């Protein structure tokens, strides 16, 4: 099999020799990589290095340059100046063939890199900041950045890489092919790819390379000894890197290669045994909701097409998770036939297609495909199944004519929430349709990696009258609960949306003016509710538009289309729906389209339409707010929405895939995603999270209380003690009155790590409603209490909790900008100690 992710590794020895200073890292990682067959050879120059490139592929390619032909070759193609490091990772990824006419004019195709044969590829390091270079044919695609062992790597992260996009001269230029970058203190390496578009990911995105069971590998010794191993990088480097449709560059992270390359040994195997068409053929990959479903079974698919013995292979997803860029992406492959339609003529023409295998489709038009199509030629081929997440509505049939009608193929799904005995609802269970697990990244593992954020739940009890509906757990009740008389109550509704329209900037980090913050998804029980918040919403904003000229209105969505407390698929046709529905939703289409200057319609075509642009302004927020009914709760990906309000009755996968639109990594702003309801969910978050887990995942999965980080807790999983808001202001008056107490280097030192925690604490401390009842508070009295009891009522605070707030004792408004200040004086005078970590994005707000 020759995985690239290990199943078992022998954790490497020391030399005794220093591991210390970064030349003792270079020097033990320049003598390990050339034990594993990289060639030291020294490049002094842009010239030296140009010649070494053309030693190289001239090799490789079995020709022969002159002068001439070559300068042309490195003008046109290879260095050519107008290009970025775009330009370079498209060279890489996409066209590695360049098609050049030499002098004598005959046709060559001059290769960048060997893909086929992986191993022909020449490999080989140069040295310089403390770095090491490797290069691929000559081309410098991996950089190796070396601190002492001391150092903070997130700090030294933020250094280069987010300080920011430097230049690059006429000399350096051939370091714009750089793809990959890994960075380590040899106490831990991490891997990230380098950014085209001129964004730069934070250290959030950064990675350990592991092994099959997601056990981290953090000392460069051992990292080099697997990730460099030349088998791995290269497969890293050619197979395992994405460069998709926005032009952007992504590297796989460990535990996606690992699932990817097992189901493609299980493919290769199960074909050449003949075991074909059988559970035993198949498998499926158990990965996390928001782990990577979508990029790494896409990615698997794309390399699946790759096996001379397959005929086509499928890639199939529930449309229902389609949003902008994942469309956009299949219009590449399966034009105009990935949408919401039942159409299967586009999957006819794409399933007839000479020299082509990919076929990207929706799990209901491959259903009625299979339903109305008995003698299709592809039945008796060699087929591939890859299932993105399409376990539930269309799935049952389309697994009966699959089985029926495939005659010969090997099938896989990806899933984030497996069907269990226990939630199996009908449909057959994922072990049972799939065969066995060939792999796994769950929940726990990814938080502990940072890869995914936590929850922060809550039910919202303001409303002691409704109380009684929002906590009932029958299910027949609830059923008969949605209308006006109870669930739908208007003043349910105000009281509701009034909160909505109080605190969304507040849970979205919106509240300091001068900051882009986050957005917002509301999910609603019923078209009646969509329908009666998005009227309400209208209502109460073009009321406080009276009451202030400097009131500022939040841009509010929504889209729904004819549907436990289970997701239930909508349509994509709007003929299904009543007239009361099609008229609201026409009339706000048409606000949409005066508001965003679109002009859809409300036939399928204009709604489709709709659907596409409403998830693209969503996603880059120009919309707040997005009020919905079943719709972009399974598959939206918005790495800038943080808060998800919700009245709805949410159950297990459901539960799990609605929160976690929340759930994606974006910086140290976005610590967790904000779970806000109006109905209490806390037994069924709780059911959820151990429904998929044991009973102490949910410790792991839902943030701490108030209280806790207001004076301090125990983390678990880490064993370390986190220090509690009040512990850190207490410390801050007491340590550094200032700025006289600034003075001395320790004292400095220590002020960076101390207003370190004070930022993250205070960031954190946001997203609770008692904390912005609490700073609230520090505006209010002397004199008229209208704005006394104006703040009773908004915070739904009475005045016996009122009593004791005056009593918590926070720092003056001024001191944290003397504070702030400071810290900044502080950083500067640094970028003119290896310890620490200041907070870039935090402090910019
Ligand atoms: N290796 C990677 N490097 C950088 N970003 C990544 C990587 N893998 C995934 N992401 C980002 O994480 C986000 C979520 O990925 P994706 O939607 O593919 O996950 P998912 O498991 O399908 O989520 P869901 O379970 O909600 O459908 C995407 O924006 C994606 O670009
Ligand atoms: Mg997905």
């Amino acid at each position: 099999n020759n995985f690239i992710v290990l199943d078992k590794y022998i954790k490497a020895e020391p030399t005794g020799d220093s591991y210390q200073s970064e030349s003792d890292l270079e020097r033990e990682l320049i003598q390990d990589l050339r034990n594993q067959g990289y060639e030291f050879i020294s490049v002094k120059s842009q010239s030296a290095m140009l010649a070494n490139v053309r030693e190289q592929l001239q090799n490789l390619n079995g020709v022969v340059f002159n002068d001439s032909e070559w300068r042309r070759f490195t003008e046109q193609y290879l260095d050519n100046p107008s290009d970025g490091i775009l330009d370079k990772t498209r060279k890489i990824h996409i066209d590695y063939i360049c098609d050049f006419i030499f002098d004598d004019e005959r046709l060559e195709n001059i290769y960048l890199i060997d893909k086929k044969n992986l191993m022909r590829n020449k490999v080989q390091i140069i040295q310089q900041r403390y770095d090491v270079t490797i290069l691929v044919n000559g081309l410098p695609l991996v950089q190796i950045e070396l601190k002492k062992r001391g150092v903070a790597i997130r700090e030294a992260f933020n250094q280069i890489h987010r300080y920011s996009k430097e230049s690059f001269n006429s000399e350096n230029s051939l370091f714009k092919y750089l793809q990959l970058f890994v960075i380590s203190n040899g106490t831990d390496t991490r891997y990230f790819a380098n950014t085209t578009k001129r964004d730069a990911n934070s250290f959030d995105f950064t990675m350990n390379w592991a092994k099959s069971d997601n056990t981290l590998i953090k000392d460069l010794k051992d990292f080099t000894a697997t990730c460099f191993q030349k088998h791995t990088l290269l497969n890293v480097l050619v197979n395992y890197s994405v460069f998709d449709s926005s032009q952007t560059l992504l590297v796989m992270r460990p535990y996606q290669i690992a699932a990817t390359e097992r189901i493609l040994w299980k493919i290769k195997s199960s074909f050449t045994a003949k075991n074909w068409s059988k559970p035993e053929s198949g498998g499926y990959i158990w990965h996390t909701t928001g782990s990577g479903k979508t990029l790494t079974s896409f990615k698997a698919a794309r390399l699946a097409t790759e096996l001379d013995f397959i005929d086509k292979v499928f890639f199939v997803v529930d449309r229902k998770d389609l949003d902008y860029q994942t469309m956009k992406e299949y219009q590449r492959f399966s034009p105009d036939s990935v949408n919401g339609s039942e159409n299967t003529a586009g999957l006819k023409r794409n399933l007839d297609k000479d020299d082509n295998k990919i076929i990207v489709t929706t799990i209901q038009k491959l259903n009625n495909l299979m339903k109305a199509e008995s003698d299709l030629p592809v039945y008796n081929q060699q087929v591939v199944f890859i299932f993105d997440e399409c376990h539930r509505s269309q799935f049952g049939e389309a697994q009966k004519n699959l089985k029926k009608k495939f005659k010969r193929y090997y099938q896989f799904g990806f899933t984030g929430t497996p069907i269990f005995p226990e939630n199996a609802l009908g449909s057959e269970t994922t072990a049972s349709v799939f065969g066995r697990e060939l792999h796994s990244y769950v929940i726990t593992d990814a938080i502990r990696d940072e890869k995914v954020l936590k929850f922060k739940v809550d039910y919202n009890d303001v409303r002691p009258q409704f109380k009684s509906l929002e906590t009932e757990t029958d299910e027949k009740k609830l059923s008969a609960a949605e209308n006006q008389q109870a669930f739908l109550h208007p003043m349910r509704i105000q009281e509701i949306t009034q909160y909505i329209l109080n605190n969304f900037r507040q849970k979205t980090h919106r509240t300091f003016p001068g900051s882009k913050g986050f957005n917002a998804m509301l999910a609603v029980s019923s078209v009646d509710a969509a329908k009666a918040y998005y009227a309400t919403f209208k209502r109460l904003q073009e009321e406080a538009a009276n009451k202030s000229a400097t009131y500022k209105p939040l841009r509010i969505a929504t889209i729904f289309s004819f549907a436990i407390g289970e997701i239930s698929d909508e349509t994509f046709d709007t003929s299904a729906m009543d007239s009361s529905a099609k008229e609201f939703l026409d009339a706000a289409i048409r606000e949409y389209n005066s508001h965003f200057k679109t002009n859809f319609s409300t036939d399928s075509n204009g709604f489709q339409n709709y659907y596409r642009d409403l998830a693209q302004r969503v996603k880059n927020q120009d919309i707040d707010l997005l009020i919905v009914v079943g719709m972009f709760l399974t598959g939206f990906d918005a790495p800038t929405l943080n808060t998800l309000f919700v009245d709805k009755n949410l159950r297990y996968h459901g539960l799990m895939q609605a929160f976690s639109r929340t759930n994606r990594i974006y910086d140290a702003t976005k610590t967790f995603g904000n779970i806000v309801t109006f109905r209490d969910l806390e037994r069924s978050t709780i059911d959820a999270i151990t429904l998929f887990g044991d009973k102490n995942t949910k410790n792991v999965v839902l943030e701490k209380s108030y209280t806790e980080y207001m004076e301090g807790f125990t983390d678990a999983a880490t064993g370390e003690a986190k220090r509690g808001f009040m512990t850190v202001v207490s410390e801050l008056e007491q340590r550094f009155p200032d700025p006289t107490s600034i003075e001395s280097e320790k004292e400095k030192k220590d002020f960076v790590k101390l207003f370190g925690e004070y930022l993250r604490a205070e960031n954190i401390l946001q997203n609770y409603d008692e904390f912005a009842t609490l700073k609230a508070l520090q505006q209010i009295d002397l004199s008229d209490p209208v704005a006394v009891e104006k703040f009773k009522a908004e915070h739904y605070v009475d005045d016996e909790k009122f009593a004791e707030l005056q009593t918590i004792r926070l720092p003056a408004d001024r001191k944290i900008q003397d504070y702030r200040s400071a810290y900044n004086d502080i950083r500067d005078w640094q970028r003119r100690w290896d310890d620490v970590v200041f907070e870039v994005d935090l402090l910019k707000s």
